[PDB]
Order: structure tokens, then C-alpha cells, then sequence
DNA sequence: TACTACATATGTAGTA
DNA sequence: TACTACATATGTAGTA
DNA sequence: TACTACATATGTA
DNA sequence: ACATATGTAGTA
């Protein structure tokens, strides 16, 4: 089994969020919420492309890298592995734990219900 | 500067610790032996590793210490959801139950509790 | 057999024991978004099916289920696990543990629940 | 949004089954299981062929279709989606269920515990 | 208990 | 781009 | 409450 | 192709 690491995340969100994306490309996008070398960052996708997580494709006469599994597919699913290690109580006693320390404005608290519907 | 984090094996030795407040040695073995499978030892470890990160301390109690948390539950635990959901869901804790129910992880059972949870 | 849209009132009923036309669609009409209408229609239809009847208790009709819930839940999901599962209840549960749709809170609960 | 109908479900058990399978072959091991007609069947396949789970591979001088999306995967999420909407409340309320109508077996209720391990 | 050992996964970057 | 290199961190567990 | 219309998904062929 | 069951909903 192959996972995606934290440090990782970083990189599929700029391609999730982009559909289609290149090395540099996506470097740039990065070297402004992180601080890493040109270099580093490659390592990361060379080795989301191994896991498995993305693809190449040479578009122009540069690769242009793509998700491979479903965004929203694979965060629901980290996350359930996560909050089960994490919470004993699943997805709920996670939901108390936030409000139990206020970190909801009643702005958010609202939309949440017009979520739960 | 060096910060240290609690590695999602050992948080099953805290979910212990945190449930029984005192622990002694063995007693969070036995009782992780049974919901999962490592040496007697590799948890010790885990024990160890969290004094020595400084989330738990000891005291001989009897004639064997007893480690107890140093960092409080919920403080913690809402503190590290933050620092993942940040690292995972790009919208925050908003987008994430999005996906929770998008995923139909959710009974009417329980989507009830939620609003009674919300005021 | 009783479709997974007309679930929802069957749910409500049951809910009710004894429960009226509008009565109904109050409930519903919260949890779900129809037609006043439509709604109605999945009620006839079960009437039809003979899932549930009538009694003019008021002046209004008053519905009620006519089978046991947990008699056919339990029938329900038989047939289905059986559709889907190659290996009856267990190779269920088992996808579930693997899917990690289980906390420690809750698998701590079926022990006690299997004894 | 196209889903897998009770019908349909016969047709990939069979091919997720021997993973990769016949127009044939799949009619052969469901008519002992099942009453329809080969070409009943035949047209179940076509159905999941179009919606887009199983595909095709011409092997021999015949079709083979092969499963495209991950059984455990989405039996997973069927029965989720099945759950929610008949039991209020999740997995649990519904093995509670099973106990009351006393459908298991001390010899079967053992492995239980040992696969929740 | 305390102290020791190790192989893989991960953060982070220089050279072909 | 491709390929190489390394130190800390984490999973697991033997020896004093 | 009671009959009918309608696009879709669906059981059978 | 064809009949039925189904999500929705208006004219009886």
C-alpha cells in the first residue's frame, strides 16, 4: 500500500486545483505557501508520479503531470483514517471537539445546517 | 528551534493514557493488546519516546511509575485536526464535512445530534 | 416490494405508528423535496402494495404500516447483502472494518452487542 | 449520476469474480443461479458496458470484459448509500438488528471478533 | 527499566 | 529530466 | 382520495 | 423493442 505524505499533499492540491499541470508550473504556485528548493519540490512529484498518484503527458515539449485518483474521493477517505486513529467517536465526537472549543463563528455555524441539507 | 509531534502510532498510547488519566507500564499494554499487535517492548517504546517528547510524565505511584499527560486532551487534539485539515482540505473545516456528506458518511441519526450539537 | 423512495414514508409512518396524508409530508417535506403530490403518490402506492391501510380516524384518513419494521428491515437487507456481498453479513462487516468506517466508540459498542 | 442495478450486480459478482470474463462464460455461471434469457443477460452486460464499470478486450476471436471500477470500493459505498437510507442509524443500528432477529450462529458470531481485529 | 539497533518512509537538495 | 545521497523521524523489537 | 401523464431506470427477451 | 417499476407531479 502507498500513501500520499503531508509534505506530498502540498504538491496534488496545486495540480487538483490546476487539472493539468507542469514542473515549474506548479513550483511557482508553491514557492509562495511553502519554502522549498526547485529541486525539492520535483522530488515531491517524481514521487507522487511513482506511487502512482499522477501522470505525464508531454503536452508542449514539456511533461504536464495529472491526478490519477479522484480529489474529494481520497481526502474523504484520508481522513477517515486519520480521525479514526485520532478520535475514539468517528466524525461526530471530531464536530464536538470543534465547537467545544468555539472555533465556530455563528456566520459558519449557519451554513453548515443549509450543508446538512 | 525544535518542536515535537506525536506519531500517529503513539497516539494510541495516549487514547490509554487520556482514558485512564494514571497509567502504569503494562497496564496500557494489556490494553492495547486487543486492539492491536505489537511486542510488550514496541510499545514501551512508544511510551518512552512520549516522556522523552514531553506529552506524558511519571511518578512511582506504587513501586512502579505511573506516566500521566502533560498536554491537555481536547486542547491537543482540536490543535492537530487544524494543522491536518489545513495540510488536506483546501477549504477548511467547512469543505471538509461537505465532503463527509457527499460521501453519505452520514445517518439521519446522527445528522440530527449535529444540529442539536450547533445550538 | 417497496421502493427506496417510498422508504422515506414508511420511515415517517413507523416513526408515527399512526399517521395522516399532510401529517406525513410535514415530516418529509424537511429531510426530502417533493411535490405535495408526488408524495401522496408513494403513499397510494404502498396502500396499493399493502404495506400499510387506512381508518378514517378524524374525518381524514389515518395510515399505518400493515408489516412488522424490523421484521422487514431484516428481509430487506437479506435480500440485498445476497445481491451484492458474495459472502452473506460477514464479508460485509469485514468491507467496512477495511474502509475504516468503524471508530473505536463505536466497534467497542457491537462487542456488548454481541453479547 | 448512473448506478449499478440489482439486476446488474449478478453480472459483475460473476466477472469481478474471475476477473476477467466472457459474453458466454458469465451467461454459463448465471444460469444455475439465475433464470433469464442469454440474451436477457447479454443486454445487462451492454448496460454496464455503456454506464461504464466493466470493458471490454478482445482476447481470442471473443470479448473478454474486465471489471473497471474496484469491487471492495463500491460495494463499500452502495451499502452506505443503502444503509442511511433504510436504518436511522448507520452500520451499528442495523447489526443490532441482526442480533434481535437472532440471524447468527455462535459459530459464525466468533470470527466476528477475530475480524474486528 | 534503560539503553541499543535497524530498515523504510519522509523532508530537503546537489549533480549527471 | 533523470538519477543520486543523507539525516531525522517513525515502526518494531532485541540485549544489559 | 383517485386516475393519468412522462422520462428514466430496469427486468426480461 | 417492449412492459413495468419509479421519480416526480398535474389534471381528474
Amino acid at each position: 500500500t502507498y500513501e500520499i505524505s503531508s509534505a506530498e499533499w502540498e504538491v496534488m492540491n496545486i495540480i487538483w486545483m490546476k487539472k493539468y499541470a507542469s514542473a515549474n508550473n506548479i513550483i511557482e504556485e508553491i514557492q509562495m505557501q511553502k519554502d522549498w528548493s526547485p529541486k525539492t519540490i520535483r522530488t515531491l512529484i517524481t514521487r507522487l508520479y511513482k506511487k502512482g498518484f499522477i501522470d505525464r503527458k508531454k503536452d508542449n515539449k514539456i511533461f504536464q503531470y495529472y491526478s490519477l485518483v479522484e480529489e474529494s474521493d481520497i481526502k474523504y477517505k484520508t481522513s477517515k483514517n486519520f480521525i479514526n486513529k485520532v478520535y475514539k467517536g468517528g466524525f461526530n465526537s471530531l464536530v464536538l471537539n470543534f465547537v467545544e472549543k468555539e472555533d465556530l463563528s455563528q456566520d459558519e455555524i449557519e451554513e453548515l445546517r443549509n450543508i446538512l441539507n
